């Protein structure tokens, strides 16, 4: 029956749901992921371990420390990317102009971004300029989209609600601010704030653009030549479960769970071993009865294997006293 589970990531589960990368550090007892130090030619990223189905809702709120400087305040830089990409599990966007988010294919997400870069990054960047509407100083928050080879352009418009903007609250002396990201499943409707400061979107276009439903999370910051303390803080992450299939290991007498069920994250189509864990359970004092595939429709029990669709699976393994 259960498939797909809502999860929800705070500080103390978030080892068991994402990964840190590069540079950054995470500090369980504040849940303060530090992307970069304010040091040279840093980078860090966290990656969630699970797609995230946005057929349903997705909700990040916690804080972020942007740093202490900023375009025309001190060489600060580069800005913290978060990047939802088609893509496969793990992968994150580039440093510098790209922000994190340049760099993934057919993607989207948000930036804040204090460095403006005002002439045109080079190819490698994987990034377009930023825009002259937020030229000229301060630190800036924008939507980020990537074409089919990784590059990225700030989304502008002569909207109020999505355009890019200038900061209305500048990082001047690394103060956490709070932080949210909003997505409704059915209206598709991403809404970003940041220390009071609204942008918000209707993203079907993006998504539909991006060739799936699904997508990897990643919260990724650099430093270059310009640098700041770059952090989140956990905070909650929410969302549920795309390319998984759930294996649960009951006791054939009464129904309940001899281990805990077990979840396997992977991306679309990707072929999955899966484990009825027939040795460990040997050694509890259970001998393997029988399996319910029902609710998984890739099963291969010759191969042991299920192949992740876009929704989730089941695959239950039954065991006798
Ligand atoms: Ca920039």
């Amino acid at each position: 029956a259960v498939t797909a589970n809502t999860i929800t990531v705070n500080k103390d589960n978030l080892k068991q749901y994402m990964t840190t990368s590069g540079n950054a550090t995470y500090d369980q007892s504040t849940g303060i992921v530090t992307l970069t130090q304010d040091a040279y030619s840093q980078k860090g990223a966290i990656t969630l371990g699970t797609r995230i189905d946005s057929n349903k809702s997705f909700h990040f709120s916690g804080k972020v420390n942007l740093g202490n400087k900023y375009e025309g305040h001190g060489n600060g830089g580069d800005g913290i990317g978060f990047a939802f990409s088609p893509g496969v599990l793990g992968e994150t966007g580039l440093n510098g102009a790209a922000v994190g988010i340049g760099g993934l294919s057919n993607a989207f997400g948000f930036k804040l971004d204090t460095y403006h870069n005002t002439s045109k990054p080079n190819s490698a960047a994987k990034a377009n300029a930023d825009p002259s509407n937020v030229a000229g100083g301060g630190a800036f928050g924008a939507f980020v989209t990537t074409d089919s080879y990784g590059v990225a352009t700030t989304y502008t418009s002569s909207s109020t609600a999505d355009n890019a903007a200038k900061l209305n609250v500048q990082p001047t002396n690394n103060t956490f601010q709070d932080f949210d990201i909003n997505y409704n499943g059915d209206t598709k409707v991403m809404t970003v704030k940041y220390a009071g400061q609204t942008w918000t979107r209707n993203i079907s276009d993006w998504i539909a653009k991006s060739g799936t439903t699904n997508f990897s999370l990643s919260m990724t910051a650099s430093t270059g030549g310009a640098t700041n303390l770059q952090q989140v803080q956990f905070g909650t992450f929410e969302y549920t479960e795309s390319a998984v299939t759930q294996v649960r290991y009951v006791d054939v007498t009464t129904g309940k769970d001899i281990i805990p069920p077990k979840t396997y994250s992977g991306n679309v189509d990707q072929v999955v071993t899966i484990d009825n864990q027939q040795s460990a359970l040997t050694a509890k004092g259970y001998n393997y009865t029988s399996v319910d595939s029902s609710y998984a429709s890739t099963y291969n029990d010759t191969n042991k294997t299920v192949k992740m669709t876009n929704a989730g699976q089941s695959v239950t393994y039954y065991f006798t006293d």
